């Protein structure tokens, strides 16, 4: 007698679960982005324990506006500034939703093959849009594709798969010979590949972190890489795996991809190509030569769920040759065996990522390609990018601020000169005053923004294309940076 | 101007939406289970390329209707009766679509306060469902356990975490340096322990020549033998292996066997080895007081894993990791044992399950699942033909036509072949969806109760299937 899926309860749930995302984006902008709650908040409002009987959704649903919205940082603002955007859309949700009822499970192709099917198309799809080299999808190609949750999985799988190669190639008895693996990355890159490396076993001693300064705009030599690897070689240590960045999340800095390539290549090491946030620019062509050399790499990753409109989860992982992936992640348990994965002619996706069931998250990407196009992808990257522009080019109308590094994408990298006022002579002063702009701009509740270190100093992160946020939302935007400054002076 | 989120498209893409997926569930018992579709079907349907131009959403909708429904596998169906269900609620999807809309990246406590304390707080509602010892939990009734979970994807992501804190405890405890010495590492599980689980080993770096999986008998119902576990541990500790993780199962995947936890614990507490417990289906169960006994020795244990995507209501993804005593390792869940940093926020659909309907009916949720396994399995055991292969501890039932049934199942040899014949039968006629898995080296069928649609009536209807179907082989 209770029926959780009820029709009647379907429907009035889901409309006033649609009724709350009408007025929470009609009125986010006019909450303060940051919440003003202590830790422990939460249990205090609701109870210790769950409810013994059951009450009205609509109780539910009061208590999310009551007890958990006041307590949310917002990420939906147009006044959000901080990390990069979570860009989402109504296709994306919609397509999400109805995954979500439908609640499919796709391990493998028969588990239900549209789920596969369509995930394979909207990966295409995307390659298409980024002009990847078709050697990246898939009558005699080994490339293709898988939909993961997250960067640091599309890291793991791939160490992983090189793991394997370098103990098998170079002799290794067992994982006796685990700790002879050397892997290199930047220092910009993205403090998940260390851990990823961590988790797959490899050394902590052997995991190279390669220093980056401002003469190439913080991205990787490849002479410094070189030599790193080269060194490594030298010392009886197998080079097994280099991480490249494409927009780095502290300063967007943008490691030489084609260079790093042919450095790797004189070891046959592996090259994953990290593009989390900026791949999805390369859709527009004056953006796409960052990819430039990226048919001579592994392996590469980009997450929609960054700036592609497309809600959490969803980061896709391409690679030339699947056979080195399924071969260190397929399993082949007699309760899921079936005629279509037996014939070879599908590719179940168990096989190509840590876990075994799945959600149908190609819905999503797919529903957000088919119903804006191309031609409204590469315009909302531009106009992101454009606004940076506004913002970048005001910095640079005022001289009591700097612009840190170049400006790549839709982030932009800024602070308080030193000598820019009394409060800043010096630039240990300097780099006080920003934090203490930053957490003024902060308990406005009118912007959220975060700090990084760029070449020891500290620095302002303004990152652009909060989905609500329009171009006056970043104007008044550096009109309360220069009011909150001028009030720090006197 | 260009705006995704613009307040119309919103309320009507959603709407359209909330419409097909209240047809489907009205409809989804007329189609087909298993699709009669081809690998690369869709490719020949959709267009190659991506749309330079957008499309009126409609559109898009009438090419979810008409090209990618009919190639579904429809889990929500009553007629699925495979694998485990994915078990689903009107709070949960509810909850998930709010979730999107505001899509916040709970990476620290600041970066969302309420999505870092909600997830915490299903975790430690959920725990005291599971009556589980304070030691797994975060906040108790006026201040704090010593434990604490995180809300993962996957149970086997919850595998991996715990293998790898379990790997680096290990090292430190036998000297090594750096990795130098995770050749000598052993880890141990039944063999019907989850496939998954050897390869989150493998994934972890342990070695392959050290990843044991230990035998299992009917003898046992095929659970784990603890004293087979403590020849195999001694004899490594002998060899001057390190014995450092030991999986223990509560509802094993294919024939739901139940590893005995408590004896598990004791077993490897003399060679100071993790032990998790992997309960993925069966620990929904575990918040009725006539499943608990089998979470017995818990508080002993080091981990345990239950999954509610399986059979707590709440759509995909919803792994629960729980862990004993984390200081060994102010209001977080443990977003280090993660393999990501950046996710969604998962807990609030849990939240909401409990919220909305409350303990006393998810309790009646499991317990009316187990009555109609029970009466399926009554049904099976009253027909000469088939036979219970092993016992039924929770919502699945093994069953298959016997050597004897028939002059077409006379060897055991023709018994398997026929129960693959009445499998394929089944599911050619659309009205179920049925899957295999072998127990004791003979072909069995899975019958797996409680997809969320099905009701009583949809479980004698399939038995009635079984019969007919099987009448008609046996000519
Ligand atoms: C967003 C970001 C990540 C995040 O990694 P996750 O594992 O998905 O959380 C990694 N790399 C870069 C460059 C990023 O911008
Ligand atoms: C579900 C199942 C698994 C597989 O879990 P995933 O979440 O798909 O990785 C492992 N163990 C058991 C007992 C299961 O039922
Ligand atoms: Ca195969
Ligand atoms: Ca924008
Ligand atoms: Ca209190
Ligand atoms: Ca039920």
């Amino acid at each position: 007698t209770f029926q959780p899926l009820n029709a009647d309860d379907v429907r009035s749930y889901l409309h006033k679960a649609v009724d709350f995302i009408s007025d929470y984006y009609k009125s986010v902008e006019s909450m303060p982005v940051l919440p003003n709650v202590k830790p422990g908040y939460l249990q205090d409002e609701l109870r210790a324990s769950p409810p013994t009987y059951s009450a009205p959704f609509d109780v539910t649903m009061k208590e999310l506006r009551s007890s958990v919205v006041p307590g949310m940082t917002h990420w939906a603002s147009p006044n959000f500034f901080a990390f990069f955007p979570s860009t989402n859309s109504a296709a994306a949700i919609a397509g999400d939703l109805i995954a979500s009822a439908m609640n499919t499970v796709g391990f493998t192709w028969q588990a239900s093959p549209a789920a596969t099917e369509m995930e394979v198309l909207a990966l295409d799809w995307l390659a298409q849009m980024l002009n990847l080299p078709t050697s990246f999808m898939n009558g005699r190609g080994t490339g293709g594709g898988v939909i993961l949750g997250t960067t640091s999985e599309a890291m793991l799988v791939t160490l992983v798969a090189a793991r394997d190669a370098a103990l098998r190639r170079s002799g290794s008895d067992g994982v006796a010979g685990l700790h002879r693996l050397a892997v290199y990355a930047a220092d910009q890159t993205h403090s998940t590949f260390f851990k990823a490396c961590r988790l797959a076993g490899f050394d902590p001693a052997n995991i190279r972190s390669i220093p980056t300064g401002a003469e190439t705009d913080y991205g990787l030599d490849p002479a410094r890489l070189l030599e790193a690897m080269q060194a490594d070689a030298d010392a009886g240590l197998v080079p097994t795996y280099v991480c490249a960045t494409v927009g780095t999340t502290s300063s967007n800095a943008v490691d030489p991809v084609g260079a790093v390539a042919d450095v790797a290549a004189r070891f046959a090491a592996w090259v994953h190509v990290d593009a989390a946030y900026a791949g999805s620019a390369c859709i527009c062509p004056e953006f796409r030569h960052h990819l430039d050399g990226v048919e001579r790499v592994d392996s590469i990753s980009m997450s929609p769920h960054k700036w592609l409109m497309t809600c959490l989860d969803c980061t896709c992982l391409y690679v030339r040759d699947t056979h080195r992936l399924t071969g260190s992640l397929e399993t082949n348990p007699e309760y899921l065996k079936n005629h279509a994965s037996d014939s070879g002619e599908v590719t179940d996706l168990k096989d190509m990522q840590v876990g075994v069931g799945r959600r149908f998250r190609g819905l999503k990407l797919w529903m957000v390609m088919r119903t804006y196009g191309v031609a409204k992808l590469q315009e909302h990257i531009r106009s992101d990018v454009a606004m940076a522009k506004v913002f970048e080019d005001l910095v640079r109308g005022d001289d009591r601020f700097e612009v840190v590094v170049p400006r790549n994408f839709a982030l932009v990298c800024f602070r308080i000169r030193a000598g820019a006022g009394a409060a800043a002579a010096t630039e240990e002063d300097a780099d006080e005053a920003n934090r203490e702009l930053m957490e003024r701009l902060n308990k406005t509740g009118k912007a959220y923004v975060a700090h990084t270190v760029v070449g020891g100093r500290f620095v302002l992160r303004f990152a652009v294309g909060s989905s609500l946020q329009e171009e006056h939302h970043v104007r008044s935007a550096w009109e309360l940076i220069k009011k909150t400054t001028t009030e720090m002076m006197n």
